[PDB]
């Protein structure tokens, strides 16, 4: 017979999800690498081979603004949400100032609940195949609890009075909070975006109200923004941080595991 | 169907074509004339990109948005044509306008001709022969351009330009080179940089001076203004102009330049 | 116009990459003249004149050039520096040089940066006068080698992960398989005077079956008698030869390093398929 | 700073003689590398790359290179000119090429004379900028030119005017000959294709014997087989190779213009003594 | 009984000497302190000469009575030790005075090692010893020399002397070089080159300057004269001094001139 | 038994000597290349081995001043002259100044009888062996008359009025006179020598009143007097030209008959 089809939003989930599903599911992502999926819109192709998946794994707290109309025009298939069970970290400021930061990914220990949803999503749809995902999920763990102490043991050196990260959609507040980290961003969320010059402000003086040496962006938005406070108090530009989406198999953070590492050095040594 | 290839601007563009022949489908991410240190890439030229056989590109830095734009195209053979090819350092990172030196130009084609037929082998004869021909159409070209420019007497081989793309010409054929700012970047220029150009037209008497296609001609034309030296037109390097034009052909863009310049200093 | 500083290298591998950022700015040479085995050469006394006449002299280290330090022992004050410095080992997995470091590392284009960048402070150092040439140099040649690096990893990712056995006759490669998830399989670790045993060519024709691997190869350096044993036997295909410890003339393949690197892991993927 | 001039020729000989008058103002190179039959080489097409880049070639002519008149005819506007230029040629005794000039020329220092004179005029041209060193340079090499033919003449002087006999395999040596006052005796006249033959090694066997010559010579670049032939038969020392064509690596005797002039009388001297 | 070298001059003596051993005779045919470039041989020479089972000379017409020297002593192995060495040139014929270069005395002693084992070989391990461990001094004092030169900041490298022997010393440590004759020579001088000496001490500030020991010291102590520079004594390059006197040996020659100009800028 | 043992006053003389003589007698000569002969003193050695020799040739007309004191120690040995028949050219001015010039080997009809002396000479020494000498001498002559015609034909281009040797013992008055060559030498035979200033005087203006673009010296005399005229009148100075000596067999003028060829060109491309 044939392998269900497993669709994820995103790439970062897309690989989680792999390592879960192992040979046994057939995974592909609806967005396609560096690609902004905060706002993504779909095109009829996206959602003509979304009605011939099995099922189709989202993130939730309204990451994908454009999941809600895109999930309308597939009856034809179920959907999970794989961030059933995790508090999130409400935003700052701006438009929807109150309503959850949806980037919980970030956190290794909030990793562990997503395989957990990810598990529970495949037992049922493939009952057949209970013991892998279960053998998958397990290895994959234990995997996410390994880089967790990493990160901890990586962050802890800089010292406390200098733990800033600073980027755009600060969509790390998690991995800010987990470790102790205090967090200057650009905007909240991304959006319609296009930053005003009050907020790129108050990141030139935050970062000299605080000495910060490297400041970061990401792979999906601008990096005309944050470039400036490359160019207000010496600071270092470092490369991108990555959240919203990997990069290939060549670069770096290919996988969502390479992700967190790597996020994590470049920070730490950019404070240091 | 034939394969496809995609290079970062028209310059390399024309370039490979004369390699590739009609036996590939050549296409250029950047328009005609567009600043190509310092694009955006579209979502447009992303898709190209990834239907793309092969994509090439000059390397040394040019095109900033590079490793950027690679990043999100999995998959895809990616060459730079400037491998092989020894910088003029510029603050001291590599001068990336090596294609405007004819003597480099045969590698940059060399080049082009590897990643053809490590790419459809089956025409493998084809590029050859093509660039055995373009090659020698290069070397006729680059006599004939050192002999424009040796008119022009030793000492008053000065290049007056908006960004320093000329080096390698000016290197070739023993020219001193004067210009607002070494490369594109975030630029506006200073006006302390058009105070320094602004002298050498009197501490070397240098009638003519000159700007490029892809940038602000505002500032150079201060220095013409604060001194007797005519602004000749544009000079080009980092994009082609259209057929009706001149320059639409980077051969074109090379006997071009080196005519305009060496008559614009006579008188 | 005092001539330029002259700069000595044991293999011709490194004389190309030290050439890359040197330019016409030294004069690059190297000690071991084209596909000569580089573990155990034996010095001439050309090559010890040229030595101490050298203004400075760049190896490998790893216990690669075994004679070096012989060698060097021999000329008197002129310097030396490992490219090596800074990378991590793959140790030896057995013969003598049981956990000694395997010293093939320039294979791994990664770790191929780290060597182009202490050739790039060895040099400002020499010649601190060109400096800038040094790493207008560096900088274009890093460059040039993130390219293929990440389209090596595209050319070996082809090949399915349970059909991605490279197959050599020195554990030249191991940087090279570590880098692109290859699981290796050589007849002797590293090079070491006891020449490869009938018991290890046997290993080899087991593991090749074991797994049922297309094509086998060997390098310019080293012995075919023992691969080709393992070929005529197995039923694999005998690809040629792939290159580690020196590149080719100006004719053949891999006249540069950079060349190496494309060479190698082309013939590599399209070897294991069908 | 333009990078330097690009100059090319035939063989290595010429190579070094060049080189010699260029110093490190151009950048010599040869087509033929290294103990390479010149006389009928077969050009690869990276010769014929190089030759289409190269901004002067450099050649011997009196029908030396049989192959440049072809190879030539397919590279675009590069200058050519031919060293051999004002020299009195010797004429050819036998065989095809009867009465066609003795290529072989060189070999007279006084003759060399007339070559490096021609380099110079030709690079002056080329390179007028550095004249300075070319006549610096030629001066040099003219001077130690006529050091060591002085030095030639008194080193085949000393064996006997009836006992001054050189055998080798091609009448390359007609010049040093003449110059010295030497009775040649070759197994061939000149490079031809049609491989010596049996009545050919055999007239030198009765030449020798009806000379009672000690030693007998061939040369690096042709087949020994048939002086052997006339050696373990007549009786005569099989002295080794004397070298015309082409010269040797940095190891081994002759590796420039000058050791070999020096060299190939040398050992010819001590040949025919006792 | 031992073979007998003999060499043009006395600096070539210390060096073949060093190579020799003592299993080699050799003879200078000048004396100590003469001028070379312009010595007339007496029949006490040509007889010397004729028994000499060799004879080493400098060449690039350093020598100018050579070839007539030579021209009466028949059979008499002669070898030129400048042989593989490039010239600077001078109207433009070879400045002969390489030797005073230790990246090229190298070379000589080369040309003298391959000399001896083609004339003695029977000792030929010997010479090479002797060669390898001259060569190994040479070395270390090239080293020093650049040591000693390069305290004189890079602005006031300016070597004044009477001959320009110092043209392979200037160019290997990037020193200009300031003399009032190219080549010793028919010479007396002229006015007009004290006249361009007398002006670089000023028009580039040298507090020193020097003549050499082969040479007349009554012009270059005119410039010292006319301007505030002092006249340091004597140079070495044509000829050594006795033991009793500096520069004993070519190693002392060379460790000794630039210990004396290094300082002698400074101040 | 053994060979007889001959002597020549000069190299010059021992060439000719030993062409006529072949291998049959031991030909060797007094004085040893680029030697003033004019006046050179002989050494106990020279007059010991002389004594041990067969016979003496010399050239006389009192070129080897020297001799007839040397002779005076040799008893013991024959000497005959070369010059024995010759019509010589008085000479110019100075001392001997009406005394023959003895310098008459550089005409070539001149150095047919010298060989014809020498033939004499040997037929009677040596008569056993009258058909060789005589066989040797033929042929050398042959030689001689060949080299004569070559000379002739090499003077003629330069134009008549364009005819002008100038040297130093102008020892070639013969050579200029069987050419029809005009002669300008600074002193007309060696001696103490030593050249007066007045000496050199005449030849800077005879040079310029006769515009010669070439002068020359010769082997055995000084070239510091010459060197001036190389410096009077843009004057080239030719290289030597030689006459009372040889150069050795490397080197231009091993033998008597490349002098004479020799001379010629260096003259004929000196004028042209
Ligand atoms: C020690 As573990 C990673 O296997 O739990
Ligand atoms: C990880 As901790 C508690 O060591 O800071
Ligand atoms: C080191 As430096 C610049 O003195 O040559
Ligand atoms: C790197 As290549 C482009 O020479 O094969
Ligand atoms: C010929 As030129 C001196 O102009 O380079
Ligand atoms: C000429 As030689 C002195 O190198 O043999
Ligand atoms: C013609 As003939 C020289 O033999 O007399
Ligand atoms: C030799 As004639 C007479 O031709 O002058
Ligand atoms: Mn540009
Ligand atoms: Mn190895
Ligand atoms: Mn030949
Ligand atoms: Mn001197
Ligand atoms: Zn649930
Ligand atoms: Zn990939
Ligand atoms: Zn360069
Ligand atoms: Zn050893
Ligand atoms: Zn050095
Ligand atoms: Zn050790
Ligand atoms: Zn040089
Ligand atoms: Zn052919
Ligand atoms: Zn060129
Ligand atoms: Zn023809
Ligand atoms: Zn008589
Ligand atoms: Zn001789």
């Amino acid at each position: 017979e044939e392998k269900k089809k497993v669709l994820t939003t995103f790439t970062v989930l897309a690989d989680m999800v792999q390592n879960v599903a192992g040979d046994k599911l057939v995974v592909e992502s609806i967005t396609r690498i560096g690609a902004e999926i905060h706002g993504y819109e779909p095109t009829p192709s996206d959602i003509v081979k979304a009605q011939d998946a099995d099922l189709i794994l989202y993130n939730g707290m309204n990451l994908e603004r454009w999941f809600e109309q895109f999930l309308g025009n597939v009856k034809d298939v179920p959907s999970v949400v794989l961030t059933e069970g995790i508090e999130p970290i409400p935003i700052a400021d701006g438009p929807y100032t109150d309503k959850p930061n949806p980037h919980a990914w970030m956190s290794p220990r909030n990793a562990l609940v997503y395989v957990e949803n990810i598990r529970q999503a495949f037992v049922e749809l493939d009952p057949d195949n209970a013991k892998y995902y279960n053998a998958n999920a397990a290895v994959y763990s234990e995997q996410l609890k390994a880089i967790d102490r990493q990160l901890g043991a990586d962050l802890e050196q800089v010292p406390a009075n200098q733990r800033f990260l600073v980027s755009c959609e600060g969509a790390f507040s998690y991995l800010a909070r987990d470790y102790g980290m205090e967090e200057i961003y650009m905007w909240p969320i991304n959006a319609e975006q296009q930053f005003t010059p009050k907020q790129v402000q108050t990141v030139i003086e935050e970062v000299k109200t605080n000495n910060v040496p490297t400041i970061f962006c990401e792979s999906t938005v601008s990096d005309k923004g944050q470039k400036q406070v490359a160019q207000a108090t010496g600071a270092r530009f470092g490369g991108n941080l990555y959240v919203d989406s990997l990069s290939t198999e060549e670069g770096p953070v290919p996988t969502f595991l390479d992700l967190l590492e790597y996020d994590a050095r470049v920070i730490t040594n950019g404070l240091l």
